[PDB]
Parts: structure tokens; sequence; C-alpha cells
């Protein structure tokens, strides 16, 4: 079940990202402890799951796709406490607990999150993370960073910054989403396709169009369960399309990514799991 | 000459980081404008110099190490920006022009730095910028990371953040610089030397000893100069040692720097020159 691979894949992540957050010194035992706090609060793993999924659905072993899973991890934790800064989003919270510039301070937090970013390139090439090619890690590296940086994640953020009282069409809002979060999604399964050291390049492809596919999905179904909520209590998809024809296209981007998936045998069960999950 | 070398180095570096800088979208642009200001404003390119310098100290051309010195300076430039921000420095000047976050805003250099520090691992696997063996740039992305991450760099910022008001000694002031400035520095070495695809373990140890040389000589220099314009107007090494101790100290480091490099044949001049600067 996608509970069950949820499970392991947390469990398995959590384990490896462990060895990274020990400080060597004293001296840097408090910005090895906020980078810890800002990674380890119970975070559903997602973004390691894609990674695990994507090596066993190539035939990998999971564990091939450690080193990945923890990078992307990790890539997702820093830009989450840069994100709460109160010079960009400005929250005292996150899933309940208070974010890292409360618990610690706001220097503390800039550099835990700037920390984090080298510690996912060290952890896709450490050795004991992973067992791909000098040449199969190069492609990791080149990837996360293509994803990660200012024409990916943080472009992402930039467009999101840069479009605060702009009327967004369709167009504009799933080019922002594209880079804001599909980025990484994406990323996700092509590091775990890689590490397992078994993917051709229709195999990548197929995978990069599932991962836009569901990046997308999580992004609608988020504007279709708000509006929804503030139905029961009271530029989104729903104010573009109508809700029904919002609630329509969920669906098609689900049934996209399992068609994306169709050259893949049982092996690929948890990312089409996955797919169904997002608009349940 | 330095100042000949050091001109060549700033040319050769500026003209690589060129294209780095283009926004793939209308939508990106101010994002890459932004990074663009954090790295052009003339700066003086020394951890491009020091890459440039140690992969012809060792028979290679220097273009060879171009994606190491953009690396160095996408890096150095990425910290500056941080660095600058009201939460840490709070500075709005930087050698007389605005800071990033004054000539945007403060989110704008969150990410701008953010951006910066992806693109440095972009830089360094850009088959445009090397032609280094898969395994080369390897070691290369690796040295990178952990000069760069929490156990370099970052880890020397956030020593910094922990020790205010506190009375540090000799070997604590030592410890925090290594971090803070001597990591990158001898990243820039390493890098360097890699790059010419000859360096040998000897040779890279030798330079090693080099970087942390006189990467505390510029430290202990700063501090000289600064009691010595104190004096003319009106923890430190001055403070810690005395003022004639301290300039016997940097003397000592110039010469530790120049007797690293007694391994070396003509070719590394530039390295030996830089030493012998600091202190002039
Ligand atoms: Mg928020
Ligand atoms: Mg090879
Ligand atoms: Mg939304
Ligand atoms: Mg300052
Ligand atoms: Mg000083």
């Amino acid at each position: 079940s996608l509970t069950a691979y949820q499970a392991s894949s947390q469990a398995r992540v959590d384990a490896a990202m462990h060895t990274l957050f020990t400080a060597p010194s004293p001296e840097l035992a408090r910005l090895y402890e906020a980078m810890r706090y800002s990674v380890m609060n119970g975070g559903k793993r997602v973004r390691p799951l894609l990674a695990y999924a994507a090596c066993e659905a190539l035939g990998g072993k999971p564990e091939q796709a450690n080193g990945a899973a923890c990078a992307v991890e990790l890539i997702h934790a820093y830009s989450l406490v840069h994100d709460d800064l109160p010079a960009m989003d400005d929250d005292d919270l996150r899933r309940g607990q208070p974010t890292t510039h409360k618990a610690f301070d706001e220097a503390c937090a800039i550099l835990a999150g700037d920390g984090l970013q080298s510690l996912a390139f060290s952890a896709l090439l450490d050795p004991a993370l992973s067992d791909a090619s000098a040449e199969i890690r190069l492609r990791m590296v080149t990837t996360l960073a293509q994803a990660a940086g200012p024409a990916g994640m943080v472009g992402g953020q930039a467009i999101d910054l840069g479009s605060v009282g702009l009327k967004l069409d369709q167009q504009a809002l799933e080019y922002m989403h594209r880079h804001k979060t599909g980025a990484l999604i994406e990323a996700s399964v092509i590091l775990g396709a890689l590490a397992s050291g078994r993917a051709e390049k229709g195999e990548l492809k197929a995978l990069q169009t599932y991962a836009q596919a569901i990046g997308l999905a999580f992004q609608v179904q988020d504007d279709i369960l708000d509006v929804e909520s503030d139905t029961a209590t009271l530029p989104t998809y729903p104010a573009l399309l109508g809700l029904a024809a919002a609630k329509e296209y969920a669906l098609e981007l689900r049934d996209q990514a399992l068609h994306a998936l169709r050259p893949f045998d049982a092996a690929a069960e948890p990312l089409r799991e996955l797919a169904r999950y997002i608009v349940e």
C-alpha cells in the first residue's frame, strides 16, 4: 500500500540523513542542531518516496537511491527554512511547530538553509549513500543543480515574488508552479531512476512526464481543497477554470501521470499509487 | 607582475561568468539581474586568481580552471549577499555601492544568494568551462561542497555568530578564520590544481598548506591595518599577541606559504607574489 511505502521511505531516508547531522566540533553544534530541526520535523518525505520508487521501478534496490533521496529532501528543507523568513513568507509556524528562525534566530536560519544546500550536494556524492558510477553521479549533481537553482526552484520562488498583485492566467500560474515545485519533483524521480544504474533515455523521458503531471496535480488539488474548505466554513485553478473544470483537470493530470508509467511493470506501483493518492 | 596576473585573472573569470547570467525567460530576468549585481561589482577576484594560478603552477592552461574559478567566485559572492542582510551584518553598502538587498529587496537578495550557490555547482560541471575527467570533476564538487558547507565556510559564519561577546583566545580566533575564509581559499587552490589534470598527492598537500597560511595571513594583516589606521586617526591578533608580535606573525605566515611552494618551479610565481602582496 502507499501507507506502507511512505512509511518505509520515511524510515530509510531519516536513517540515512542521521549521520549527516553530527557536528564535527562543539563550536558547530548549534548550526547542525538548526539544520536537524529544519529537517527532522516528522516530514512526509514525498521527494525521497519518489526517488526510491523511481529507483525500484527500474529494478534498483532502494538504498541505491539514498544519496538521491537525501539530496532532494535537504534541498526541500532548505527552501522551506528560507521561505519562512520574515523577508519571504514570514511564518512563525510550520505544521504546527515554531519555524527555524523562531526556534533559533533569523541569522541561524539563513545559515542553516545555506548549509543544507551544500549538504545536499555532499549527500549526492557520498560513497556511503550510493554506489553509482562517477558518470551517473555526474548526471545526478548536474540535474540537482539545474532543478534547485535559478532556472528551477529558486527561479520559481522569484517568479512567485514578482507576481504579487498580478492577475496571472493559467499559463503563467502553471509556469510558476512548474518551477517552484515541479522542478524538484522531477529531480526526485530522475535522480532515483539514475541511481538504479539501469535508466534508459525513453524511461527518463516517461518519468519526466509523470513528474510534471503529479507536480501540477498537487497544485491543482491544493487549490480545489482550499475552495472546498472555504465553502464549508464561509490566482487559483478554480478561479481561472471554474471549480468543476478544475476538478476535471486534477483527474486529467492524475491520468496523464498514470499513462506516462505504461512502459513500467508492477515495480512502478508505488508511483501509480502516489498519483491516485493526490486526488483521493 | 601580480598586477598583470590579477588583471588577466579578473578578465578571464568575468568573461566566463557572463554566459551564466542570462535569464532563460523574462519572468526570471530580475533574479538573474540581482545575481549579476551581486557578482559583477568590480571585485578583485582573488579566489579565481588562486584557482588559475594553482592550475598553471601544475602546468595546466588557465582556462582548464574556468569552472573552478567561476565556482569559487559564485560561492564567495553568495556568501556576501547573505552576510550583508539585516539579520546578519546589516550592511547598506559594500565597497561604496548599495548592497543587493538595498538595490533590490531582502527577499530578492536571499534568493539571489541561494541561486548563486546552485549556479556555483552548475559552473563546476559545465563542459564549456572545463574539460576534466568525470572523476577529477567528482573530486572538485566534493571539495567545493565540503569547503562551502556547514563544516567549512557556513560553519565559520555560524562560529562567528556564536562568538559575539566572547573573549576568544588565539586558537579559537584561528579556528574561526580557518573556516570562515580559509576553507574557500583552500578550495580555490585545490580545485585549480585538480583542473590541470596533473595534480599529485604531494602537490595537493603543499597547496593546502600554502592556502591555509595565506588565509590566515590575510586575517592577521587586516587586523594590523585596522590598528595602524586607528593609531593614525585616534578579538584581534594585535590584542592577543601585541602589535609587534602580530606583525612578526604575518611575516611568518607569508614565509610558511612561500616555503610550501618550494616543490614548484617558476610557473608558481603568481602564488608566491600573492603571498608577498598580502603583507606589502
Ligand atoms: Mg508559508
Ligand atoms: Mg570513468
Ligand atoms: Mg495554489
Ligand atoms: Mg559587513
Ligand atoms: Mg579581524
